[PDB]
């Protein structure tokens, strides 16, 4: 699996998320 933006999501206190928002082969 290969992403491409990992854009940081909203997360805990002061903690975001990097998730995976491309699933590039």
């Amino acid at each position: 699996f290969k992403c491409r933006r990992w854009q940081w999501r909203m997360k805990k206190l002061g903690a975001p998320s990097i998730t995976c928002v491309r699933r590039a082969f």
